Parts: C-alpha cells; structure tokens; sequence
C-alpha cells in the first residue's frame, strides 16, 4: 500500500497443485492499482513440477511466452496436422500461440522444473480459460462437455465406449516414458517456430558486476507480433544496477534466485521514491520513464517482460556510456544543475563503470 | 442464461417502410461483458423488395457487406470517382467509413438481403449515418448549415438551395427505366477478384476449405484478400446439409459472429468449471462462438453460416474428431494413455472410427 | 450546447515564470463521452520569451511539436548522442517518449509558440514529466533516489552530489543562445527519418485565391505513420470559407494560431444539429470522422489539424467544381435523393465554380 510497484510471492493466487507440482496465477494488474490501466491484459503464472511429471495435454486463449528459469524440460506442440517436441534449458523462451495444445515433461530425474509464462488474454482482458483434454475428477473433460448425442455423432461410436475411452492435472510419468517423450526434440542456439535461449547472443550490457541479456523484436519474429521484449539479468553479490529509465517500455521484472532492494523515481511536483526489499518468487513493475536502481545482497538473477518493446531505448544516468545526463551541452549542463559544468563533467567521470558497479 | 444465442428477436429495427427493412444487432457487451471484446463490432440486416434503392448516405464506420440472396446494384462514390457492382449470393465488399454508396434491388420477383459488419470509427459500437436524401420529420445533413454558409457554400440563393435540395424514404420504389440504367456498365466478381483490392470478392469464387457430402466450408482469410487485412477480419459461409454435423471444432485465437442465412438446426458451445450452451437456430439468429471453446453446430434442414472472424490473421482451427485436422490424434502415443482412461490402442481406434472429416452424418 | 469548441480557457497551466509559460488542455474526454477515442490525446502550447530555455526534461508521452510562431533550437538527446535544430513557423518534429530535450528562443524580439499533440505512453490521457533541473520549487528527478544509491551510482560523496547537481525555464546568454545556434540542422524541401519536416515544405493539396490548406501524413512522413496521424495548416482569407467537407475516417483536432472566424458542424440530436462556434486565437475544435464541417474566417486565419487515425483517410467536399462527392451521384439518383430534378441539380452544383475555399 505504501508501494504499488512490487507484488510479493504471496500475491500469486494458487490455480492447481498435486503432490506432482504446481501452476500459480499472479494478482491481476489493474486491481492492485488503478494505475497499471494499460498491464490489465498481460498475466503471469509460475509452472513448477518435480521430475518426472507431466502437465497433461492443454490449451488456453491467451498467447503465451514460456521462459524456463531452472530445470530441462521437454515441451511438445501440436498443431491439427502435425506436433513437434522441444528440449528446454534455463534462459530457453518460446511463443506458445493461444489456442495451441501441449505438454510439458520434467527430463531431469533429480532437479525441479521452473517455468515463467507471460500470458495474454484474446478472448475478455486479463481474463484466462484452459481447456484440459486430461478429463480429471470434479473437473470433467472439455469433450465432457458436448452431450452422448453429439460426442456419438462426431466420433462415429456408442456413448458407453466414448464415456469409457476418453471422459469416464500434472501426473507422474515412466523413467522409461520421458525417454520417448524426449528422443526425437530440438534444441535452441531468433528462430520462428521452435525455443531461443535469451543468453545465446552476448549480453548488451556485460562487467565484473552484472550481466544484462535482451532478446527484442528487432532481433525475434515471435516477439515482434506481440511487440515484447524478454530480459534476464544477473547482478552479482553486493553491487548494482546504475539509474536507468526505458524510453516507453513497461517491464514486469521477476526474480528467479538471490536477494536485494530496488529504488524507483514517480510520484504534479512531489517526485516520490518507491523502496521494496526482493526476494525469489517476487515482481515489481517498471513503469515507462520512471527511473530505477537494482541492489543484490546475494547473487540475483532477473527476468523481465518489457511491453510496447518497439522502439523501446533505455538511457543510464551515471557511468560512462548511455549516461544522457552527460550528452547535455556544457552551457546547459551549468544551469540544470547549482554546480559549474567543469564541476558536473568531473562527478560524471567519477563512476569509471557503465551498466553495473558496486554498492 | 446462455450468453452466446442472440435469437433474431434482439434485432432492433431502425428504419422500415413498404419499400425495405434496416435492423440493428443488440450491442454484443450490452448481452454480457463477455463480450467486452466484441464492443466495437455492430450487425446490420438490409432487406428491400424487388425494384427499390437505399437512397445515398455514409456513416462513420467500415462496412463488410455479404449479400446473402437476391440481386443487388452497389454504386460507390469518391470524392472524385464512381463505380458500379451487380452482387449475387456471396459476394462480399468492404465500404470504408465515410464511404458515400447507393444499394438497388435489380431482381425483379426476389428480395435482396445483405449481412454488414460495422466497426464504427468515432466511439466504440456507436454507428451514425448521414443521409444526402432529405425530408422535413428528418432534415439531410446540408439542412444542418446555416442558410449564411449553404449560399456561400453553393453561390446559390437559400429560396433554390431550399427547393432544389433540402425540401420539397431512405429506401423507394424506382422504375425499370431507371433500374437498368443503374446497373448498365456495372461490374460483377470471379476467381480474379476473390482477392481484388477494389471490387467485391465473392466467399465461393475459390474452391472451399473443407468439403464433403455432408457440408462446405468456404472461408476467406485476410491472407487471401487485403480489404480484410486492415480490420484482421475473416469471412466464412458454411452450408450443414440436412441430418449432419459441423464435427467438435474450436478457434485457436479467433472470436466468430455467426449469422443463420437459410435452414434449421443448433449449436453446442463448451465454456465455463466446464459448461454446455446449446440452442435451437432459426434464420436471422446469430451466436458467437469465443476463441479456444470447441464448438460443434447440427442441420435439421439445408442450414446455411456466416461466419465473421474477429482476430483473423495466425488463426488455426484444430478440430476434435475425423481423420483431417483432428488435433486429439496427434497426442504422442503414450500421452494418449495417461490423458485418456482408455489404453493409447483404445484411443487411437476410436479415433479412427468418424473416417469422415469436418463435416459428418448425424 | 456545443461540446466540439474548447474555448482558449479550458487550457490548464502546468507553469509560469517571467519567462515563458505551458498550458495543457483539459482532456477532451473529460468533456463528454463522446470523444472517448480521442481519451489517450492531449494538447499542449508551449510559449517563451526571446533568449529563454525550457530545461532539460523528458516526459511518458511520445510529443509532436509544430512551431506556430518564432525561432528556436529545439536539442534532442539520446543514450550516447546529441543533435540539434533551428526551428520556424511550420517546423513539427516528433519527440520519442522518453527523448531528454531542451526548447531555446533563439529571437532576440518575438515569442516562441509550440503546439504539441502528447501521446502518454503509461495511462491514457496522463503526462507524467520527469525534472533533470534541479531546484527545490522542483526537486530533481535524481532527489528521489537514497543517498544510498546515489554515493555508489556516480561514485562520489553525497556531499558533492547534494552541492553539484540538486541542492523549469531560465534566461540566458546572447553568448549561451549563439552557442546552442553554432552548429544546427534545419528543414527545408519532408520524409527525412528523425530531423524536422516544414508542414508547408511540400505543395498544398488545396490552394486558391481564397485559401491554403497543407497536409503531411503518414504516407508523406514515416514520423506520423507510428501514431498513425496526419497534421494540416490551413489558411483562410478575410472573408472567405472552407467550403463543406467531411474526413472520412479522421479526427481532427483543430486549434486556432490566429485570425478569427466561426466553424459549422453537422452531428446529431429529427436528428441533424447545427453545432456552431466563433473561433479566435488558442481556441480548439474537434471534427470527428463523417461530421461535415466549413469554417468561415472575420479575419486571415491560419488553423493546425492534428488528424487521428489518419492512414486511408479520404476528406470529401460537399460544394464547388473539385472532390464535390454529391456530384458522384448518378443523374436519375440526384432526381430521386434530392427534391428538385437531375437538372436542377446540376445547375446548383455547377454555381460554384471554386473548390475548396470560396468567398462569403
């Protein structure tokens, strides 16, 4: 309340759990404040499964973008006439267009599968709806749903046969089972089609004190459609971070392991810091223009879905280049500031960094 | 309380005289808010009888005209230009907001009747017309200047601008004199205009997408016309013959405004926590059937579809039974097992079983 | 009764020194329902005394200056670069949201108009600008960070931030101003990909004995197609009339540079309203798309249209010889739609012989 910016790991409602895992549904954006008007249509979920599970075959009417935080995965997509299986690495995203059913295995046989899925709703904003094949229990099957009268007419079969065959949920599957599943996938290398890995073009912004990779839609045609951009960024134990706004981009900003505090610049004239201490599990969101500092305590690691991506330019305030500040003439630079511009020009070249420093 | 069946009852008449019949669709989010994704999208009935014409009018909002029967003269105007269009059953033209046109039945016995999607351009869902043709219970929109403006606008005294134009009907009986005057020169559609940029398409000038003894699929994506590439629109007509099935079939990202052309029959509708919505269908009602809910739709008699695809363009329609398409029989062969009860050799013959596709018997 | 003209004092000041000043129309939709499309546009006039300089700020909202009157050195910034303009009358440059930049009156006796079209990028119809100058009537933007953050992120005691850099327009230098002048592209001929585009650099698609009307447009000018807007000058002479027309599919929001005149517009609610209003300098109007409109002129008056949903846009005149769309309708239609005959019709039509602009 003091802060709107930063959800914390609890204001992720639950969806479904088993002993086998569970999908977990962020506080929709609009609520928390009136003031992420534009966020309203953008979810996020957190997939998590043990090894040796399988979400069962499902589809929504959401576009989806799936980054697999930790874990090796095998995601397999069907299309109406054809299916292709993809293995997933940490770093490894993919576009799963709304309407599309898959399932995703855990391949690892001791490590935990984590998965960060940005999800828009084309159907009521913000509003999600799955359809499982896996007709469970309370929950019958979306076939449950059609009457004896039509599932007999369409499958061409007796409705005792069909209630028994297909109607009569994360469940385990066979070491055996994700072998097959497995051999035949594809791995990733700004594809089309098949995964890309967010690390495996070099960092736009790389020091001794962070890492900052960045896949864009001038660099992925998948991301282009839905004009995002998909981030990770490490900031290595006890640094930062340095003051930087996006030109128009809004970033919802996970956290997949380590700790920290960020400081975020908004407010007519009262210009009012926003704190929040991160922890894993935990978003905040940078809204467009509004400035932000990024601390670790421990080794972090971040995740951010930046939208309006297109044309999106993030300029520092300190250190030597991207710093803006310093792109003022020096005649200009004497007024902004109390200080003489021999005086601004020399605490500019005091951070000999750029990017990351330390706190 | 099914959301998704708008009986034709919901149809408001606007205009109606001896000559012709203009209705209204119920706004879609006026239903539901549901539809909340619908809001900026209006459906029009225009039906007159034989020798008659919707006198000239634009209004702030495109159209997609689909006649569905009878023999139709569009005439559109430009600032500049005009061009004429003889329309039979199924053919289809967008007229851009502002778009000045005039619409005559040239059949002589039969009606004519269109279907029109309007996205209006000035305020979500709220069409305006403006009308050239004028009366005095209705003054036309040149009635709206003052007489200072129309006489220096025209370099015509208000006495004749009064006469001549304003004063002294937006659908009226015409001759045949006139009628054939209207329609020599006119263009029709064919095969090379199924993607034309300027003239009508008609939705059956190419081969249909899925097609049996049972039914026809014809569909037209923005892909395959560029006058539905701007508001990412697709077409379709679907005829469902008698005692048969469009088989279980959702949209992957498309919300589609179905309208009842000619024929009996109903619709199943899986939603929402899972929920059948049926209903009988009769001509004139529409439905809509939401991205992703597997719709299934059943002839009692020779049923005929118009489908309008809000969200068209990457729109994959994967259906649930048949050989073709049939997304459920490309579940790797295990998966089968763990998702269904059934053992996967269970499943996978059951599947077999409709060696049909799209459309089946009922 | 009229909901179309926001009369001049409907502008809002956001600031004002002895030195210039920024007004920001109230939101057109806060005005009515019925300009709810128009809820993510705001307008702007920015003006400033000879030898001033608005400091550097950038703002959530993607800006299109045009230059109504004077001379200026509008300097853009990014990450790593800075490029400069000389600006004049009919010069419109579009800023990114984001873009750091500074506006000098670079005249040394006439004042500097801008008027922007602001287009937030955060929450509709809502400018949220972010100070770099640093004062306390305005504390910088840097302020709201923690000594903290601050002593690492430019590496240096608090002591010498606080002092240096924190502790909106300024005067300045005829030595400052023939600085910023040094070294400064101008616009000329536009489709140049990031300089300023004159909005009279091109012809205008109407000009007569009566008036002028110029018009870029996404078409002409990569710039506006983002936004998908187009943007006007016309000019109408002392005693004339823009003869009526109606956009298509565009709505235009008109704001009054100077002279004075009235504007007729046709809406609704047997149904057609006459919506009528003088006109006189900072005055706007609103035309939304198919609403046919003239504007007569008591005086030489120039108006700028930024049209919204511009791409497509066709503008149908309703009297004189040229795009005179009623003159379309085929002749045994004229005798049917219109009261009087083919012929009579005709003549009227032909009694016009202007196009566009026309005397009153």
């Amino acid at each position: 309340q003091e802060n709107p910016f930063i959800f914390k790991s609890n204001r992720f409602q639950t969806l479904y759990e088993n002993e086998n895992g569970h999908i977990r549904l962020l506080q929709k954006f609009d609520k928390r404040s009136k003031i992420f008007e534009n966020l309203q249509n953008y979810r996020l979920l957190e997939y998590k499964s043990k090894p040796h599970t399988l979400f069962l075959p499902q589809y929504t009417d959401a576009d989806f973008i799936l980054v697999v935080l930790s874990g090796k995965a095998t995601l397999t997509v069907l299309k109406s006439n054809d299916r292709n299986s993809f293995n997933l690495e940490r770093g490894d995203a993919i576009k799963l267009p709304a309407g599309t059913i898959a399932y995703l295995a855990n391949r690892d046989d001791n490590e935990d599968l984590r998965v960060l899925d940005l999800a828009i709703p084309v159907n009521k904003p913000g509003q999600l709806q799955s359809f499982l094949l896996s007709g469970t229990q309370n929950q019958p099957s979306l076939l449950s749903g059609f009457s004896k009268n039509i599932l007999e007419a369409a499958f061409n079969t007796n409705y005792e046969e069909i209630e028994k065959v297909l109607l009569e949920v994360i469940v385990k599957v066979s070491r055996e089972q994700i072998e097959e599943l497995s051999k035949n996938a594809k791995s990733s290398s700004s594809s089309e089609s098949g995964p890309f890995n967010l690390r495996s073009r070099n960092p736009i912004y790389s020091n001794k004190f962070g890492k900052f990779f960045e896949i864009t839609p001038e660099k992925n045609q998948q991301l282009q459609d839905l004009d995002i951009f998909v981030n990770s960024v490490d900031i290595k134990e006890g640094s930062l971070l340095l003051p930087n706004y996006n030109s128009r981009a809004i970033v919802i900003v996970t956290v997949t392991e380590g700790k920290g505090d960020f400081e975020l610049v908004g407010q007519s004239k009262q210009v009012q810091l926003y704190r929040a201490k991160l922890s894993p599990g935990d978003v905040f969101v940078i809204p467009a223009g509004h400035p932000v500092a990024i601390n670790a305590s421990s080794d972090l690691n971040l995740i951010g879905f930046g939208i309006n991506a297109e044309n999106n330019e993030r300029n520092f305030l300190a250190g030597e280049e991207d710093n803006v500040i310093s792109q003022v003439e020096r005649p200009v630079k004497e007024l902004a500031f109390p200080g003489s511009s021999h005086e601004v020009d020399r605490l500019l070249k005091n951070q000999k960094q750029s990017y990351f420093a330390n706190a």
